[PDB]
């Protein structure tokens, strides 16, 4: 069983892409930290095992999970019907939606995806933001592995906008006063922890930890920890 494999090796293998503050990011000490890293530590601790974070490209997470290189994905991942075809998700643990970020020193203030037609828009490959902008034939989409590359591209004027999730948009804009979020929230997404569909033992265990975190007040402590910059 899944729990048995974890306990046999002595550590939980968690996949994520650490370019997504405040969920998983590289801090001033060069350490991977964040809200999701803390969720990962709670799950591992409650299993009686150590934690191993496996950092990788975002679009590699699902295939890493299906190919059994990781036990679980905790990486700011939106629950979607398409992804539910191939993995299972925990109870939702956060709400977000896509927003559009542009340079402040420009007249351009897009409010919808249709406002991006005729523009060049940077996205992280494989995300819900990529999926949505990709629907609009007149958007010139530039896809990146890391949001740090997408913001560099935006800041230097090579792209007109970046489309990404609300909370991480706000985290990036807080550090970049040359940027602004021009749109409201364009989707209604929830984050989930992804596990293989056959690993219902692990899934149930993760749901129990989530429910306990909320009941105990520790979830609100974690929110305060990561959303009070
Ligand atoms: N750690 C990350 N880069 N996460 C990107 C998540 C973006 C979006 N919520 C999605 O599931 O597509």
């Amino acid at each position: 069983m899944a729990i048995d494999e974890i306990k046999s090796r002595g550590y939980l293998l968690v996949g994520l892409s650490a370019d997504f503050p405040p969920f998983e990011f590289v801090d001033e000490n060069g350490n991977i930290v964040g809200f999701d890293v803390d969720l990962a530590k709670e799950i591992a601790r409650r299993l009686g095992v150590e934690l191993k974070i496996v950092d990788m490209t975002f679009d590699g997470l699902i295939p890493s999970l299906l190919t059994k290189k990781i036990d679980v994905i905790i990486s700011g991942m939106t629950i979607t019907e398409e992804r539910k075809k191939v993995v299972a998700f925990s109870d939702p643990y956060f709400d977000a939606g896509q927003v559009i970020v542009v340079r402040k020193d420009s007249d351009f203030r897009p409010k919808t995806y249709e406002d991006l037609v005729g523009k060049t828009v940077a996205v992280q490959i494989g995300t819900t933001g990529d999926i949505e902008v990709s629907k609009y034939d007149g958007i010139k989409v530039v896809r990146f592995d890391k949001f740090t590359d997408a913001f560099l591209e935006l800041k230097r004027g090579r792209a007109d906008a970046v489309v990404l999730d609300s909370a991480t948009a706000r985290a990036f804009v807080a550090k970049n006063p040359d940027l602004v979020i021009s749109s409201g929230v364009l989707s209604s997404e929830q984050y989930g922890i992804a596990v293989r569909k056959e690993d219902t033992d692990l899934l149930e265990f993760i749901n129990s930890v989530l429910r306990e975190l909320k009941k105990s007040g520790k979830y609100d402590v974690l929110i305060e920890k990561w959303f009070s910059e």
